[PDB]
């Protein structure tokens, strides 16, 4: 604690008066053996030993004009005293920085010459910052890179520094940190999709990918058993999974690397094929499964109008889902008549047999932990089965369970209209009006009809017939002059008259803000929703048919590798191309 | 009228000038104390700073957040209100220990209210007496502030209860419409929570 | 006449409000139990450990110096 203070305040500020002065001086301290503690004044004298911050992260923290003098202290200590196998290995003591060395420092602040001649000092580009800080909860909180260097070099939009980096000859680029990510998975870990940035994540993961040139880092699999393009999926960022799924490369010796092998373009029209590696549900994770059945991001229609994987669902579709969707339609529009018949006039017991097996088709709804109509067909099944199992008994409490059961099962029958585009798109609508907005003034509502019934009620007829008379009231009915017990009929009268005025400006402050939500979700949000809908029940039927008869997938072996022989039209690209060109 | 160059900012109703008063640095030294942010680390997004609190505190007489939040004339105050050390100092205070205040006025309102109901509708009788003093005396300050409207329906229930009880002790029919008018208003009042 | 105030003018408005009542219920305590101010001389002058991410400015940053 005696003068490495003093070599800090030199190594901060840079005042050269200091330094030449000091170099020398520790020169000297060290030509004079001391011979009481020969190695802990090295060890513990150029260095400070309370945050384990050294003199060179002491200098690349407080990065000055001053680079003569950075200069300078690199060629001071660092070949001299020949420290430099126990001192650039150095990392901190805390929990916040723990592991971290002086590369991912030097890259941070724009010195690529000061890390590359560092590293031409040999220290070592593998390095593994393990705080629980680098490795965070979400990501507002900390920063995540991938703890490597060439990792910190890809998401800091630093291309030298890794073109500098990976033609050294003892980096690795199959490197796997303590959540096991490669380069690409924390590359597109720290990207995004083009709405904040100008796009460095792909073009320089191009760079990184055919630099690379092999296939065997597109399959290292993390922690939770990820594929880079399903964890691409799964964290929600469009336009790198748009070049995941299609691209080409013109010239050879990197042709395994290709996934759109366009075998005749003309004009507009242009046949192409794709891969079948993971966008198919026959495995068992797919890339489509993943965002179908992702569910905390809200851009899923990006995703799903790319191509094999827009493509897919259609064949997928019309192929045989339309044929399912339809056939489950008429079971369960004969299932509602049979029940509807059995209510009225009293193969008599059809409904209980269909109740128990739609009862143990719907009981996953407690493993799956806007899956409203689960429940909706839950309740209508132990409802039926309820009024079933009180009519073998005797009791007069089983019709009120066939009438409710009646009513949400005439009313379930409108969940099967998605399917008409037309009228889904008036059926979703519906769920964002009641989710929404009819809530919040039902909420308001009653608690206004409350505070005027006790009112009224206190005013002396009794509690439910006043609340009753007011919603009657309410809704266009109900007579109001003199009623019975009341002490002045001006009070009851203007309490009346200011009820109705509440009711009024309250309708019309609901209706103005449902007016004002609806600035953008008038075709379009419907039109998104109703389609990852039909997606979602897509996958639901295709999942349920056996491990057989699916003879309903893509193309073969061209090593082995499914394709699609999709024909893809661009009337306006090929136009303004054609414009544009000539 | 006694005020610092940043008050009469904030008084006036000026942002940008404010922004860069309540964020200012210098790089250079030998002027040193005229800067507010004390940036110690940044490491790519992430970028930890100190800041001042001369003035922008409740503890001193006339801040600079007790202007900007009690101003009255201008209507922009939400574009200073997003200003880093302002904004941020509300969520201390408010996280630390102002959603446990108004949820336990929020307790204390409700029960009143519940009180008043029973008392009102089948007929410790009388908490809600002295609970209305309580609040006639906490709302008697509106004739001395001179949309605070809340204020004035607190205190027209307030003086309607103990005008309902005051009836109640004498030997008249006037004071069922005032109970009832009192339970209206109060029930409407719970909105305001 | 609402063409600006769907969502917008709501909110400020409702910042406003609760910003009104952290000022009224704070200056209601007395002048003791307020342990609740912030960090200690740092001449002598109170400070707050803030850390802020700017991650749009950081990204159009890195982005458009490189």
């Amino acid at each position: 604690r005696r003068l490495k203070k003093r070599i800090f305040a030199a190594v901060s500020e840079g005042c050269v008066e200091e330094l030449v002065e000091l170099l020398v001086e520790l020169q000297e301290l060290c030509r004079r053996r001391h011979d009481e503690d020969v190695p802990d004044f090295l060890m513990h004298k150029l260095t400070a030993s309370d945050t384990g911050a050294t003199c060179l992260m002491k200098a690349l923290l407080n990065i000055n004009p001053n680079t003569k003098e950075i200069v300078r202290i690199l060629l001071a200590f660092a070949e001299e005293n020949d420290i430099l196998g126990r001192f650039i290995n150095a990392e901190y003591t805390e929990e916040a920085y723990e592991g971290q060395t002086a590369l991912n420092i030097a890259i941070e602040r724009r010195q690529g010459d000061i890390a590359a001649l560092l590293i031409a000092a040999g220290a070592d580009v593998n390095a593994h910052a393990k705080g629980a800080f680098f490795n965070p909860k979400y990501q507002h909180e900390g920063f995540y890179f991938g703890e490597t260097p060439l990792a910190l070099a890809a998401c800091t939009n630093q291309p030298e520094i890794v073109q500098l980096l990976m033609e050294h000859e003892q980096t690795d680029i199959t490197s796997r940190d303590s959540r096991g990510n490669n380069i690409l998975h924390a590359l597109v870990t720290v990207a995004e999709d083009f709405k904040t940035q100008n796009d460095f994540v792909k073009r320089m993961y191009d760079m990184i990918l055919l630099r690379s040139g092999n296939w065997e880092l597109e399959t290292t699999r993390n922690n939770d058993g990820l594929t880079p393009l399903q964890l691409a999926a799964k964290m929600g960022k469009a336009e790198i999974l748009k070049y995941i799924l299609s691209r080409e490369i013109k010239e050879k010796r990197l042709r395994s690397l290709s996934r759109k092998f366009t075998d005749w373009a003309y004009g507009p029209v242009s046949s192409s094929l794709y891969d079948l590696t993971n966008v198919d549900t026959t495995t068992d994770n797919s890339v489509l499964e993943i965002t179908v059945y992702n569910t905390n991001i809200d851009n899923r229609h990006e995703m799903l109008t790319l191509e094999p994987l827009h493509t897919l669902l259609h064949m997928k579709w019309k192929k045989f889902a339309k044929h399912m969707f339809f056939l489950s339609f008429c079971f369960y529009f004969f299932y509602n008549i049979t029940l509807t018949l059995v209510s009225y006039y009293r193969g008599r017991m059809f409904v209980l047999i269909w109740a128990m097996c739609i009862s143990v088709k719907e009981g996953i709804a407690i493993f799956l932990l806007d899956a409203w109509f689960h429940f909706v067909f839950f309740i209508q099944a132990v409802l039926v089965i309820l009024s079933v199992f009180l009519y073998l008994f005797a009791y007069k409490e089983y019709l009120a369970c066939l009438v409710l059961a009646m009513a949400l099962g005439w009313a379930n029958m409108l969940y099967y209209t998605r399917g008409f585009q037309s009228m889904g798109m008036y059926s979703v609508m519906i769920q964002k009006v009641i989710l929404h907005d009819v809530l919040k003034f039902l909420f308001v509502y009653i608690v206004f009809l409350l505070g005027f019934g006790v009112a009224l009620a206190s005013l002396i007829g009794s509690f439910s017939d006043a609340v009753l008379e007011l919603f009657k009231l309410t809704i266009g009915l109900g007579d109001l002059n003199i009623q019975q017990n009341s002490k002045y009929p001006i009070l009851f009268l203007f309490l009346l008259i200011t009820y109705v005025i509440l009711t009024f400006v309250l309708l019309l402050n609901m209706l103005i803000a449902l007016m004002g939500e609806t600035v953008e979700n008038v075709s379009k949000e419907s039109e998104r929703i109703w389609r990852l809908q039909r997606a979602r029940t897509i996958l639901e039927f295709e999942k349920m048919l056996p491990e057989w008869l699916r003879s309903r997938f893509r193309m073969g072996e061209l090593d082995f590798r499914l394709c699609l022989r999709i024909n893809e039209v661009k009337w306006t690209e090929w136009k303004t191309h054609v414009s544009f060109l000539n």
